[PDB]
């Protein structure tokens, strides 16, 4: 008999497909649940809701439940840059079958035997100011409607702003992270700070960006350090 609440119980079902508090140890992670009244709630479902493109049409997405967490060891790793400037609340999306090791080891970057494909910048953690762009990496269909997405702390520091696949051998003096510039962004006059953090919830808005291959941004860090997860929501996909 699990002593978990039961939206916790629900979730390690789902990441693990032994007893419900025996799989939770493994996660090596702090789960609790956000109540839906608070600020912290409100908050992320004005996320979800303002930046869903209006390209990814498929689907509308339904926030179930919100999940605070804190892995094992996450407060001494980021601690190196916690005081860097220019620290967002950013999306990653994943397959329910990677869960287990995205919260027992955090994400990771692609090791040298896999491939590059589908990574613009090179291998490396990438994120999402657009919770469609990343819930399309869920690989969720009408069949298997309920899907698992990030929200982490990403310590971008100074960007390497690019609008073309180039895949850097290391990035340029003085620069922390890769920002590809999509065509559309969130406003950045809604921007707003949640425990210290930019959190770019804005309605998608023409950029002003020209000459460029992504319809939308992304983010690249290239240090497994620079990420302190924050939330992870269950959405449910309803498809069209
Ligand atoms: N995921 C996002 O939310 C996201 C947000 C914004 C932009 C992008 C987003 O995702 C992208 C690419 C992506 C993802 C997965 C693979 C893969 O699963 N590859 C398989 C090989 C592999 N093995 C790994 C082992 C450890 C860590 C990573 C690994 N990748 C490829 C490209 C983007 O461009």
């Amino acid at each position: 008999k699990s002593k978990l609440p039961k939206p916790v119980q629900d979730l390690i079902k789902m990441i693990f497909g032994d007893p419900i508090d025996v799989n939770y140890e493994k996660l090596k992670t702090d789960i609790k649940v956000v109540d839906r009244d608070s600020e912290e709630a409100e908050i992320i479902r004005k996320y979800v809701k303002n930046t869903h493109a209006t390209t990814h049409n498929a689907y509308d997405l339904e926030v179930i439940d919100i999940f605070k967490i804190e892995r094992e060891g996450e407060c001494q790793r980021y601690k190196p840059f916690k005081q860097l400037h220019n620290r967002r609340l950013l999306w990653h999306g994943s397959r329910t079958t990677n869960f287990a090791g995205i919260l027992s080891q955090g994400l990771r970057i692609a090791p040298p035997e896999a491939p590059v494909t589908g990574y613009m910048f090179g291998k490396g953690i990438y994120f999402a100011d657009m919770v469609s762009k990343s819930a399309n990496y869920c690989h969720t269909s009408q069949g298997d409607p309920i899907g698992l997405i990030l929200l982490g702390e990403v310590a971008l520091g100074n960007m390497y702003e690019l609008k073309h696949a180039s895949h850097i051998s290391k990035l340029p003096k003085g620069k922390h992270s890769v920002k590809g510039l999509g065509k559309t962004t969130p406003d950045p006059s809604a921007n707003i700070s949640l425990d210290g953090v930019d959190v770019p919830l804005g309605t998608g808005i023409s950029s002003g960006v020209n000459d460029t291959s992504l319809l939308y941004n992304e983010y690249i860090v290239y240090d497994i350090a620079q990420v302190n997860l924050k939330y992870l929501l269950k959405l449910k996909f309803n498809f069209k």
